């Protein structure tokens, strides 16, 4: 036997995750690890250190064929260790199920992680509410034993089809809300067949780490010493959360600049309506596809430190780096965050958004809503707010 170890993700968050894994597993030079990602590709000064490492492209949703001739190197009898994308694992999985068919007797799967997309697989579960759960479940056990028999992907129910990779193996889940799968009356017959098998994405595996791994974690994932220091100091921390532009009634990039400056000071000036007080140290962290609107708010606003567009929010959970608050333009990215750490989330108007009103009504914002991560209060439409 030898044992593979294949990451797969092509978001962002579970490939976070999976790196963590290979971080704490980084000891092991010898095991054969498989990276399937479509975001980050790894620092050679890493790589070469590892003698069995193999890179697959993601194309589409799924790993390209090049997994077959990654695996066709080992001939031995094989063991693999799948980490997936909750969302997208069958679409993910498949080609690894093509494969193990080619090779029945000598491949198997020893073991699944899988990890949350993001608020995909929540919105997702909400528009499962009046479903008959418990048996649902029956039904898709059924049905993945049917799907790795033959290789026909037919699920009545796709979405709790992501949540049975139990009748068939070992298998490990990582959520972002393990809150939600607790007060979501409806998916108590889900919550009480993933007992045991289910954790919360942590944000505290960082500080366990070993120096020597933290270090190892930050190299993995882009974050230089420059930029991590950055947040070095013990003062509280407020991050403002940029966007682009949005549908005021013009292509002006520079209005959709100025009106964001506005929408800053609404936090960090006494005057501004949402005044978040002077303990804080104010952070800007804009949209990556920001380029002159970023160049503008940093030009305008004073005493303010800039986050790259390299250092996501999730980098920034993944290594305990979360601020006291964020606050600014409304992004899902609101849902990871505890509620202590929210002031107010502002939402810009497109086209299923044109008022407040729409604002309660997205769907990532109406189970915050009920889960209490927010309330009424700290929505805001972007329109409401006047100039400073």
């Amino acid at each position: 036997s030898k044992t593979i170890t294949i990451y797969l993700d092509h978001a962002s968050l579970p490939t976070l995750n999976q790196l963590m894994h290979f971080t704490k597993e980084s000891e092991d030079k010898e095991t054969a690890r498989i990276f399937g990602f479509s975001r980050f590709k790894l620092p050679e000064k890493i790589t070469e250190q590892y003698n069995n490492i193999h890179f697959v492209e993601i194309k589409n949703n799924r790993p390209t064929e090049d997994i077959f001739t990654i695996l066709d190197q080992y001939p031995e009898k094989l063991e693999l260790d799948l980490h997936l994308n909750i969302a997208h694992s069958i679409q993910l999985f498949h080609p690894i199920l093509q494969y193990r068919f080619k090779h029945p007797d000598r491949i198997s799967i020893k073991s699944l992680n899988l990890y949350d997309d993001g608020t995909a697989e929540y919105v997702d579960l909400e528009k499962e509410e009046n479903k008959d759960i418990k048996s649902a479940i029956k039904k898709a056990e059924k049905q993945l034993s049917d799907y790795l028999l033959t290789g026909k992907i037919n699920f009545d129910n796709p979405t709790l089809a992501r949540y049975v990779w139990q009748s068939q193996y070992p298998v490990k889940y990582h959520f972002l809300s393990t809150e939600y799968f607790e007060k979501a009356e409806f998916l108590q017959p889900l919550k009480t067949y993933l007992a045991g098998k289910y954790q919360k994405m942590d944000w505290s595996a960082y500080e366990k780490l070993s120096p020597e791994q933290q270090t190892f974690y930050l190299k993995l994932v882009g974050f230089s010493d420059e930029t991590k220091q950055l947040f070095h100091t013990e003062q509280t921390k407020f991050i403002f959360t940029g966007t682009t532009t949005w549908e005021g009634n013009t292509d002006i990039r520079e209005y959709y600049a100025k009106q964001q400056l506005n929408l800053l000071k609404h936090f960090t000036h006494s005057e501004g309506d949402l005044f978040i007080g002077d303990q804080y140290k104010i952070y800007f962290k804009g949209h990556p596809r920001g380029g002159d609107i970023n160049d503008y708010i940093l030009k305008h606003a004073k005493d303010i430190t800039n986050i790259p567009a390299n250092i996501s929010f999730e980098i920034l959970m993944m290594t305990g780096l979360l601020p006291d608050k964020v606050g600014g333009v409304a992004s899902s990215l609101y849902f990871s965050l505890p509620k202590e750490k929210i002031s107010h989330i502002i939402f810009t108007s497109n086209k299923k958004i044109k008022n407040k009103e729409d604002a309660l009504n997205d769907p990532y914002v109406r189970v915050m809503l009920r889960l209490g991560m927010i309330d009424k209060s700290q929505i805001i439409f972007w329109d409401s707010l006047k100039q400073l």
